[PDB]
Parts: C-alpha cells; structure tokens; sequence
C-alpha cells in the first residue's frame, strides 16, 4: 500500500513546524526514520502495533512535512542540530517513562543517543539498518563505497542539490523491488526543488561516523554503542539479508548485545520497503512481551 498511516500535525519547535503522526493512547512507540525518507517509510509498519501504545512517528526537520531551516548551508543539518530539533520535539510530545523505540539508518543514531541520554526512560529497543558504531571506508557495500565518498567531497553539491542522486538512485537502489509511481512521489516531494531543499540528503552522509571523521559524531557513535553493548534494556535486532550498512563487523558486534533477540527479513537497505509483514509482525511481538495486559 501507498497510503500513509494517520493524520499529521505540527507543533512549532523553536520557531519551525515539524510534522508527526501520533495515533491511540497508552505508552509510546516511537518510529524514527533516516535519510531520505520521512515517517512515509513506517506506513505499513506501523498498523500491526495499532492498541499497544501510543504510535508516534517524526518527520526530521528538513524532510518530510517538517519546515527547512532558512538559512541553509554547508554547516546546516548536522547532527548536533538535528538532535537539537528532535529533543525539543521529544519533549513537548510528553512522552513519559516507558518509551518503546524503532529505529532505522540515522533515526538509529538519534533514537541511540537519546536512549543513552535518558536510560531510565526506555522500555525497548528494536532497530535494523543501523549506524550501531564508527565504522571504517571498507564496511561500505563495495558498490556504493565510492559514491558515498564523492557525497562527502566537493562533488556531493552537483551530484545531491543539482541532480538529486540520493533520492534518485540510492533510494531505489537500495530496495530489492521497484517502487509505484505513487510510492516515489510520496519520497520525492520534500526535494522537488533543487538547491537548499535538498541540503538534508547531502548533510546526512557527510555525518557518517567514517575513519574517524566528522569527530563529534564518532564519538558520539562511541558513546552508545560502548553502552548498548552493556544495557539490560530488551532490544530487536532487524537484520536484513543481504543487508547495507548492518553487515560486517557491525553486524558482529550487534549481535553481542544483551537481552536481545533477532529475525531476518530480506532486504537491502530500506527493508520496510520490501518486508514490512515480517517486520511489522515482529515488532508487535516483541511490544506484547514487553507490555502484558
Ligand atoms: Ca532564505
Ligand atoms: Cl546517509
């Protein structure tokens, strides 16, 4: 299905609308999407949870129906800002003490951090495609290694705000099937424009926590993957064959974290697109252990 899940609404954080879906009441269940896509990507995941909680996904600011930052710039959607944007937002959403987090590709390393920052708040974590740790220039697919280091050299401004590639061929790249013209449109609309529009796509794989660099953002990837790597918090581990960027070693050291249990789906990259039965399933089951009634 193309139909998105719920209605959205806004609420103005720091001077900007963002867009989220918040459906039913009781504890949360957080879906946190990445790049490039938008809660979009949750939409036929989300209904098997409908009555376990209160079912909220976020639209990053700058993607989605979330409101651009003006003015936009090379140093603009950087992590640190993003986190900034989604603390505020996590907040005024009066989220309470039993949060249940699903976590995709960046929203990973928000919704890790996060947890890290606020342990006692968070009832479980399951997560796929993932950014679990720093990671090297080899752990990259072979075949996309070396666009994911022209994004992060000089040539990322033509490739991503002129031509639009991470939209245009990684998305689709990266999912077994092809997409329904409906299905692209709903990927496409926040970056129809060229230029600044754009500029999230091309902020986000300049973060990659790679060969230690950008700094700030590897240790933060440090940070929690040295404590989920120790947390007693029960976790899913979504794994996907053939898989991304959970592969490798991050795969290896994933699968050391306590109190956790795994399924495999198949997928490459964005696997709610290809396997989102399988997924949404397990999520439920893993929600109905941890929420007996
Ligand atoms: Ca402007
Ligand atoms: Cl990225």
């Amino acid at each position: 299905g193309a139909k998105p899940f719920g209605e959205k609404k806004f609420i103005e954080i720091k001077g900007r609308r963002m867009a989220y879906i918040d459906e039913g009441t009781g504890d949360p269940i957080l879906f946190q999407h990445g790049n490039p896509t938008s809660s979009y990507l949750w939409r036929n995941i989300m209904p098997h949870c409908a009555g376990l909680g209160r079912l909220i996904a976020c639209d990053l600011i700058g993607m989605g129906d979330s409101d651009k930052l003006d003015p936009s710039g090379p140093e603009r959607y950087a992590y640190a800002e993003h986190r900034d944007y989604l603390d505020a937002l996590w907040e005024a959403l009066d989220l309470g003490d039993r949060v249940v987090l699903v976590v995709h590709d960046w929203g990973s390393a928000l919704g890790f951090d996060w947890a890290r920052r606020h342990r006692e708040r968070v009832q479980g974590i399951a997560y796929m495609e993932a950014i679990a740790m720093p990671i090297e220039a080899a752990d990259l697919p072979e075949q996309d290694r070396d666009l994911f280091q022209a994004f992060r050299s000089q040539a990322g401004e033509e490739l991503v705000l002129q031509d639009n590639v991470f939209v245009e061929q990684v998305l689709p790249g990266w999912i077994l099937r092809p997409l329904s013209e409906a299905e692209m449109a709903a990927y496409r609309e926040p970056f129809l424009a060229a230029g600044e529009a754009r500029r999230p796509t091309l902020s986000w794989p300049r973060q990659l926590p790679i060969a230690g660099t950008p700094a700030d953002v590897v240790a933060i990837a440090r940070d929690y993957a040295g404590w989920l790597s120790e947390s007693p918090i029960p976790k899913l581990f979504i794994n996907a064959e053939p898989g991304a960027l959970t592969t490798g070693r991050m795969r290896d050291f994933c699968r050391t974290w306590p109190n956790q249990t795994e399924i495999t789906v198949a997928g490459a990259h964005f696997i709610q697109e290809d396997s989102p039965d399988e997924i949404g399933a397990a999520i439920a089951a893993f929600v109905r252990r941890l929420r007996p009634a």
